């Protein structure tokens, strides 16, 4: 286990949903030979937030994959989740900084790792519900990991979807249509979001090219409030989609458009997505 007294604060790493992550050095010998770790806590402690957080901890403790951030432990009320520290941070920030150094085949290596981590979630009947480059972390220049499970839900034993409407700002521009209309989350809604992740990669996180910017442009910037959701629902229903990013090959854009099927059942599987990505990577090599 981990004691509060030996968790030395280094810096704030970020905030997301109702959580906050910080860089600490776990130094029990107080001789500065201790490991640097990532510490997640609730920005505002509440019992509803607490029970969610305890389920989140149980979800991460149960996952062991090369492309999933490692669970290290817990530190006690004022519950904290201890994870490994991934030195290159979010893929979102990393891609922007190394734009000119990261090519298409490297983007596809990352894509492949995201698919393998996501298929592993599916095998446990876990629904991520928040796939985005800001939630993917970089271990090194050749390895990425799904780095947060704040919205992750376990499917009911008898159902392939899970219904949930949480108070607060939902990442609607990554949501499948049935998530916007019916609050239905499944492996297939994660596949939809995965296409948005693949889109994000090929845009190299250019600000004007982000999914909110592109959708708001298509919807109209005059749209405000709960009306934005309505107009987005209508846009997707009429097969309005994110454009092919600049320089993206037609075959990579084809993967994105296939993930963005209004028909939940026609969306590819994470196993098929991995085969397709690996095949394209092999051809490029
Ligand atoms: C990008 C920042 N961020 C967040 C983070 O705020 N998230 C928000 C929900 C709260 C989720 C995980 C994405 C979590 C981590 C993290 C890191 N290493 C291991 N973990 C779990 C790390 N390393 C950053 C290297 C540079 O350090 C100076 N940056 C992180």
């Amino acid at each position: 286990q981990f004691e509060e007294r030996h968790l030395k604060f280094l810096q704030q790493l970020g905030k997301g949903n109702f959580g906050s992550v910080e860089m600490c050095r776990y130094d029990p010998l107080q001789d500065n030979t201790g490991e640097v770790v990532a510490v997640k806590k609730l920005q505002h402690s509440t019992e509803e937030h607490l029970r969610d957080f305890e389920r989140e901890i149980e979800i991460l403790k149960s996952l062991q994959h090369d492309n999933i951030v490692k669970y290290k432990g817990v530190c006690y009320r004022n519950l904290k989740l201890i994870m490994e520290y991934l030195p290159y941070g979010s893929l979102r920030d990393y891609l922007q900084k190394h734009k000119e150094r990261i090519d298409h085949i490297k983007l596809l290596q990352y894509t492949s790792q995201i698919c393998k981590g996501m298929e592993y979630l599916g095998t446990k009947r876990y629904i991520h519900r928040d796939l985005a480059t800001r939630n993917i972390l970089v271990e090194n220049e050749n390895r990425v990991k799904i780095g947060d499970f704040g919205l992750t839900k376990v499917l009911p034993q008898d159902k392939e979807y899970y219904k949930v409407k949480e108070p607060g700002e939902s990442p609607i521009f990554w949501y499948a249509p049935e998530s916007l209309t019916e609050s239905k989350f499944s492996v297939a809604s994660d596949v939809w979001s995965f296409g948005v992740v693949l889109y994000e990669l090929f845009t190299y996180i250019e600000k004007s090219k982000s999914p909110p910017a592109e959708f708001m442009r298509m919807i109209g910037n005059d749209k405000q409030g709960q009306m934005i959701v309505f107009h987005l629902i209508e846009l997707l229903k009429n097969n309005g989609r994110l454009p092919r990013p600049d320089g993206c090959p037609d075959e990579i854009y084809m993967i994105m458009t296939e993930c963005w099927n209004n028909n939940v059942n026609q969306r590819p599987s994470f196993r098929d997505l991995a085969l397709r990505v690996d095949q394209i990577r092999d051809n490029m090599a």
